[PDB]
C-alpha cells in the first residue's frame, strides 16, 4: 500500500495552550544551549547566508547573546578573515594600543602624540611592559628618564572579569589600566568608561577569553578539509557542516573528521528532519543538529523534488530522538513570526535559526539605497529594515509573552511542559 | 511527542443541526444570567473598549435587556463618574432594561491587576457598579486570581467577573477563587496579535464548550468574548455552553459609542476611524433576530434549552 | 466675458531642449543666492514643515550648501532654541558634562563615580565652572580636594577645530573643558573627536562662520515676539510663510520686519503672480517664495479652486523681479530631480522642498519597523540619509545643466529654451 509514516505539522497547524501563570513574560529565562559546549543567552541564531551573516552581523548577533553562522560563499582566507573580524572585536579592552620603548626619543615621543593624541603611551621592551609615559611625566634623552616605572603601573591580569577589572580601578580612583600576562607581557589596555558602555551589552556571548562567539559553515566538498582547518584556526567557535541534506554518508563522515580531528572546537550537523537521521549525527559525534528540511509551504526542496517534513513534527521528533542525549537542536526554517519562533521552542528547538528576516538590516551585508523614495539594501533588491536589535527584541518579546501565556518560566519549561491544540484550516 | 491535548474547533467548523420545532423564533425567550446574581433579558454584553463602551453606550445596552462594561482607559474618578451616569440616568419605555433591585440600570467596569487596581475598584463600587470585570488578556495567572479572591473578600456585595480563559482548568481556577463569572476568549480570532506575536490561542467554540463543561453544575455563568462576526457565530456559542456574548469592534462606530460623527470622502465614520454604523438598536436587533431564527431551527424554546440540546454538524473547508 | 488670464503651464508640459556645450556636470558652478544678502552654494531649501526641518535636519542642509527653515508648529521660545542650535553647532563637542559644586559631599562624588569613573568631574558655582576633580585629587566637600580654577585648561566655545588641537598638544593632554565668554561651562572637546570630525567645504556660513538658518513665522497676534527672538538668537532670514502673500497682513509684516529688524533677512509668501512679486518688492521683501496650489491634486485646488501652475508661476515672478535683485525661491510640486532643473530654467534662484526630506534620518521622527519595512514615525518611509537625497537633486541639476551647456546658475536661469509639449 501506500507508504504514508504519520501526518506531519507545521505551525499554522496548531496553536500554544494558556496555562498558570506566576512568572511575568519580563522575568522569564531565555537561556539556552546553542551545542554540547556552548551555551547562549537567547535562542537565537543567524543563517549562513550570503545576504544575512558576515562579521559585522555575526558580532551583533553575539551582542545580543545569540551567536551568527558566518556563510561560506566566499574563499577559504576571506572566510577566515571574517571569522578573525569577530574573534578580534573589543567589547572593551584595547587589544594593541599604540606603544613606545626606554630608548626611545621624546622628541619621537612628542611627534607620536601629535598623530595619537596624548593618551599616555605604555612603555615595552620587546612585548614586555616596563612603565608608561603620561602626559604629566613630559610636562613636569630618552622616555627611561621621566617614564612612570613599574612599580607604579596598576595593572590587571589578562582573563579577569571586566568586573573585576572596573572594580580595581574604581578602587585605585584610575580611569585607565594596562592588561598584562603571567609573565608581565603587556596584552592591552582597559578603561572604566570602555567597561561601562559594554553594559549596553550585557547578555554578550563570549568564549572563556572573553571574545564573542561565531561560527562558520562548511560543506563537504573537496576543499572542506583545509576551509575547516583555517577556520578552526582563526578561532571559530563552531563549525557547522551545513548541507541540504544531512542524513547521508558525505555529512555524517565529515562531522566524524571534525570531531576526531579538531576535538576542541564545537562541531554541528544538518540538516536533517527525521529521528533517525538525529541519532546517526549523534553517533557522529554532532554536539547538536540543525532541523528543517523542506520546512517551507512553497520551497525549493518540495516543488523541485517533493521533499519535505512540516517544522514542527520535524522538531518534535528529532527532541524525542535526542531526548537524554545531551545534544541540541536547532530549528532552521518556516519561522514568519515570533509566534511561529515560540512554537518551535515548545515543539523541542533549543534555539531558533533566522534567514531572510535579518537580511536588509543595517549590519547585514549589502549598502543601503533608495529607490522611488523608499529604502532598500542592495547587492536583488530587499528593503531596509534598520538595526537587528529592533527585530530582536521584537522576537524575544514575542517570546517572552508565551512563556508568559505557558507559564514557562525558563527555555527548560517551555520546551518540555506547555501543550498545543491542533487546529483546522478554518 | 508531540504534546497535543485535543483538536480545537472554531466557529466555521460547525453548523447547527435543525430539529423538530414548535415555538416560532417572535416567541422563544431569551433570559439568561450574566453572573450568578445578575440576570439579563437578551445574551450581550459590550466590551471594555474605549471605542464601545462609555456611559451612553453602557445605558443603550442596558435598556436593550444586556449590559455594557465601562473601558478602564480613563482616570479613576472619571471611569466612576461614567457608572454614576448609568446609575442615575433616568428617562420612551425599555421594558426589557436591565435593572437592580432599586429600578437603577445596570452597568459593569472593567479593572486590572496593576498598582493602582485597589482604589479603582473602591471607587467603582462606591459609585454603584453591578460587577467589577478584572479583565486581562491571560486570567490563568497568580494576579488575576488573587485580585478576584481580593474583590470577593472586600466587597461581598459586588459581583465580580474574571478573564479571559480558553481553559477548563483556568474555569475551576478563577471559581475556586469566587468568581461570579468567567469571561472565554484568548486568541479566538484567525490573525488576532495574540496568535502572531506568542502563538498562543484555543478556537473559540472548543474553549467555550470546555469552560462550560468545567463549570455544569456550579451555578457560574460564562461569557463568550471574541471571534463573533455574524449572528450565526452567536448562536453557535450560546449552542456551545455561553451564557451570553460579549460584542466588541462590531458595536464601535454606532451613535452611543465614542467618539464624534466625521463625513470624509462621502461616507461617515466616528473619529476620536471606523465606519459610522447608526443607532445601536438596529445591531442589537440583527443579533437577537438570528438568534431566534436558530433557536426556531433547533426547537428551543429558551436560552436554556439552547445551550445544552441542539447538536452541531462538524464540516470541512469545502 | 469668461476672464482667462493666460494659459499657466507646469513641470510635465515642457522640456529643456539640449544645447551647444563644453562644461562637463562635474564642473559646473551651483553657486546661486536665496536673498539679497544670503548666497547658498547649491539651490536647495528645506520647507518650514513639522515633518521636515528642526535644528538636526537645517544643520545638515546648511553643510550641504543649502540652508533649512526652521518650522513654526511650536512655542516661541522652542523656536529660538531651535535657532540656537544651528548657530551654536559643533559636532565635536560633548555636551552636557556632568558637573558637581563645591558643596558636594565627597561620599557623593565617589557614588557618581561608580557610573562616571574619575576622568573627572567639572565644578560649578553659580552657573560658572569653578574647578575639577580629577582621581589624583581624590588619593567634608569637593571644596577641599578640587584642581583650582587656575589649573584648569579650557578653550572658548567657536574657537577652530585645529587651535584646539595645538592646544591640547602645547598643554600635553587629550581632553580639554570648553567655556564661553562668562566661563559658562559649554561641553568637552577631545583629541578623538577632533580627529573625527567631517569638514564641510561647501558648508553655508554667515561671517562669524556660524551654520545659517532660517525660521518660520505667520501674521498672528505673537509674530512681532516672535520674530523678535528669533533675530535674537541669531537667525539669519525670517520667513514670513503664508498660503496667501499677496495680503494685506503678509505685506505689513514683511514692511515690519524690514523696518524693526533692518540687520535680518527677510523673506515673503507664498505668491504666484508678477503683481503678488512687485508688492513684495516694493514691501522690501529680500526674497519671495513661488507657489499657490502647484501640486496637481493639492488641498488648494480642490477645496478652494485656487492654484497657478508652477512652470508659469516662477516664469512670472522672475520677469517681474529682473533687475530689482530680490531672488525667487521655487516651492511645491517639484517630485524628480527633472522638474528641479525646469524650476531653475523658469527663473528660480533655488527650489524649496519639503515632502521629499521627510522620514530621512536627520528630519524629525524616530525610525520604526512596520511589516518588515523601515518607516518614520511621529508615518512615512525612511528614506536614509539626507545626503544621498540632495547628491541624486544636485546630480540630476549637473546633468541638466550639462545637456543645456549651462556653466553656472546664471546661465542656467537666464539661457536655455523649453520645448512645450503634447499629454501624449
Amino acid at each position: 500500500m501506500l507508504r504514508i509514516s504519520q501526518e506531519a505539522l507545521t505551525f499554522d497547524d496548531v496553536l500554544l495552550i494558556p496555562g498558570y501563570s506566576e512568572v511575568l513574560p519580563k522575568d522569564v529565562s531565555l537561556k539556552t544551549r546553542l551545542t554540547r559546549g556552548i551555551e547562549l543567552n537567547i535562542p537565537l541564531v543567524s543563517a549562513a547566508m550570503d545576504t544575512v551573516t558576515e562579521a559585522r552581523l555575526a558580532i551583533a548577533m553575539a551582542q545580543e547573546g545569540g551567536i551568527g553562522i558566518i556563510h561560506k560563499n566566499m574563499g577559504i582566507e576571506q572566510q577566515a578573515a571574517e571569522v578573525r573580524k569577530v574573534k578580534k572585536h573589543e567589547t572593551a579592552i584595547v587589544r594593541d594600543p599604540v606603544t613606545v620603548t626606554p630608548s626611545t626619543k621624546i622628541i619621537e615621543l612628542l611627534q607620536m602624540a601629535r598623530e595619537y593624541g596624548f593618551s599616555g603611551f605604555p612603555v615595552v621592551e620587546q612585548g614586555e611592559l616596563v612603565g608608561i609615559v603620561t602626559g604629566r611625566d613630559l610636562r613636569v634623552d630618552t622616555v627611561a628618564a621621566i617614564m612612570t616605572p613599574k612599580d607604579k603601573l596598576v595593572t590587571a591580569r589578562e582573563g579577569t572579569p571586566l568586573e573585576e577589572m572596573k572594580a580595581k580601578l574604581y578602587e585605585n580612583r584610575i580611569e585607565k589600566m594596562l592588561v598584562v600576562d603571567e609573565n608581565f607581557y603587556l596584552r592591552g589596555l582597559v578603561t572604566f568608561r570602555d567597561i561601562e558602555k559594554a553594559k549596553t551589552y550585557p547578555l554578550a556571548s563570549k568564549d572563556e577569553q572573553g571574545r564573542l562567539r561565531v561560527g562558520a559553515a562548511v560543506g563537504t566538498g573537496a576543499d572542506t578539509g583545509e576551509r575547516v582547518a583555517a577556520l578552526v584556526a582563526a578561532g571559530v567557535d563552531v563549525v557547522v557542516v551545513d548541507t541540504a541534506h544531512g542524513h547521508s554518508k558525505g555529512v555524517i563522515e565529515r562531522v566524524r573528521w571534525v570531531k576526531q580531528t579538531f576535538p576542541d572546537v564545537q562541531v554541528i550537523g544538518g540538516n536533517i528532519a527525521t529521528a533517525e537521521a538525529a541519532k546517526a549525527l549523534a553517533e557522529a559525534g554532532a554536539d547538536a543538529v540543525k532541523v528543517g528540511i523542506g520546512p517551507g509551504s512553497i520551497c525549493t526542496t518540495r516543488i523541485v523534488a517533493g521533499v519535505g517534513v512540516p517544522q514542527i513534527s520535524a522538531i518534535a521528533n528529532v527532541a524525542a530522538a535526542l531526548e537524554g542525549t545531551g545534544v541540541p537542536l536547532i530549528a532552521d526554517g518556516g519561522i514568519r513570526f515570533s509566534g511561529d519562533l515560540a512554537k518551535a521552542m515548545v515543539a523541542g528547538a533549543y534555539c531558533v535559526m533566522m534567514g531572510s528576516m535579518f537580511a536588509g538590516t543595517e549590519e547585514a551585508p549589502g549598502e543601503i539605497e533608495l529607490f522611488q523614495g523608499r529604502s532598500y539594501k542592495s547587492y536583488g533588491r530587499v528593503p531596509y529594515k534598520g538595526a537587528l536589535s529592533a527585530i530582536v527584541h521584537q522576537l524575544m518579546g514575542g517570546l517572552r509573552a508565551a512563556m508568559g501565556y505557558t507559564g514557562s518560566a525558563d527555555i527548560q519549561q517551555m520546551r518540555t511542559q506547555p501543550q498545543f491544540v491542533r487546529i483546522t484550516g478554518a
